[PDB]
């Protein structure tokens, strides 16, 4: 493939043949099979990371949303992408909101979505992820992990009970589980954010992680809303610090509209992401950073489209960062783009590699 000529003649005209949501489907099934450009980049010691009790080969993963049901992992990592994340998995199958659901703000390069958790369910994802959890044992001390997001079903009356079960299910498949409790398209979801539910939530998710077979243990991280009050962050801090919750994702889509939205679509309802939210990320991850002292591993997340982007989260605090709007309009050449821009920078910036960039802002 070609950098440029995915950004301007094959994306331009998928996108101008389908709708959102029917090339999304489009592209899990081509990264499936291994459909593909040729992934060029070769990753550099420069770019490895040691976090969360594994070694990453590079620090660029995809994005939880892109393979919700665990269909494409191993395409994704011939993509380039340093770990991968599927997800939200929810315990039971769910459909998800109506279509459309998902909608393109072109003159913004974001992207407004609210899919409401649509999920294979546990069991389906347990199943296809057991079909190759031996390979994943492989890439995992490769370099490459995994990761599983857990959500919670639409009609559940005990939100923790829904994450335990995920726990229990998933986690022995997972590097690392996410606990999210930040999708703007799940009413009451986000108020799992504040510090009473959340102490109580995390304590009981930590209880059954911790109830699994040493080899099967996870770590376990929560995905936070870039629309937090500094109360919120506060207490999140905090919880984080007393229960010893191994890291934080920064973050996940925002339900503000920025002013300067140019897309017609703009005031669609749901999560809006891409570069509209991307430095709104950069500042949380900067703020959880200080406010954990720097203890607790931050993967960021939120408009990463270059090098550059990717080194500012990075400065911020984040130890790992990862994108997926920035995939849905320039494809998969933007993988390696992303990571050679990236190591080109820490070279130009004195820093022997990412490892020695995480947090540097902060030492300035
Ligand atoms: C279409 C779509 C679906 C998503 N689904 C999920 C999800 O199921 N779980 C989750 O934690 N985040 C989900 N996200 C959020 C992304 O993981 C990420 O936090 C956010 O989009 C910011 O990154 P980006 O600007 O690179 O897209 C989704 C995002 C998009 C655009
Ligand atoms: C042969 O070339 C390839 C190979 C592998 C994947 C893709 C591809 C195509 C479309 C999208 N796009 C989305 O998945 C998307 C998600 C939410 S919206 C939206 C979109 O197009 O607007 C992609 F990420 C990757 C193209
Ligand atoms: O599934 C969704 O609608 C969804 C979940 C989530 O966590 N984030 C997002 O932007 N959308």
């Amino acid at each position: 493939g070609d950098e440029r000529f995915y950004a301007e003649h094959l994306m331009p005209t998928l996108q101008g043949l389908l709708d959102p949501e029917s090339a999304h489907r489009l592209a899990v099934r081509f990264t499936s099979l291994g459909l593909l450009p040729r992934a060029r980049f070769q990753d550099s010691d420069m770019l490895e990371v040691r976090v969360l009790g594994h070694k990453f080969r590079n620090p660029v993963g995809i994005a939880a949303g892109f393979d919700k049901h665990g269909e494409a992992v191993d395409g994704l990592y011939k993509m380039g992408f340093g770990f991968v994340e599927i997800g939200s998995v929810t315990p039971k199958p769910q459909e998800g909101n109506p279509r459309p659901r998902v909608f393109r703000l072109p003159e913004d390069q974001a992207v407004i979505n609210r899919y409401g958790f649509n999920s294979h369910g546990l069991s389906v994802v347990e199943h296809r992820l057991r079909a190759r959890q031996q390979k994943q044992a492989k890439l995992t001390e490769d370099g490459l992990p995994l990761g599983v997001n857990l959500g919670k079903n639409k009609t559940s009356v005990d939100a923790a009970e829904d994450y335990a079960e995920g726990v229990r299910v998933l986690g022995p498949l997972a590097d690392y589980l996410v606990v999210n409790v930040s999708s703007p398209n799940t009413a009451g979801l986000r108020s799992l954010q504040g510090k009473a539910e959340l102490r109580r939530l995390l304590t009981k998710v930590l209880q059954e992680r911790d109830g699994l077979r040493r080899v099967h243990r996870p770590a376990v991280l929560v995905k936070i809303a870039p629309d937090l009050t500094s109360q919120d962050k506060e207490d999140i801090a905090s919880v984080v610090k007393e229960l010893g919750i191994d890291g934080l994702i920064v973050t996940n889509t925002t339900v503000s509209r920025p002013a300067g939205l140019q897309g017609a679509l703009r005031s669609e309802t749901g999560g809006l992401s891409g570069k509209p939210l991307r430095d709104l990320s950069t500042q949380t991850i900067r703020e959880m950073y200080a406010l954990t002292q720097g203890r607790v591993p931050i993967i960021g997340v939120g408009g990463v489209s270059s090098g550059q982007d990717a080194l500012e989260k990075i400065r911020a605090g984040a130890s790992l960062v990862q994108l997926y709007t920035a995939l849905t309009f320039w494809g998969p050449p933007v993988v390696g783009k992303v990571k050679r821009e990236l190591e080109a920078l820490l070279k130009e910036q004195g820093f022997g590699g990412v490892t020695d960039a995480i947090g540097a802002d902060h030492r300035r």
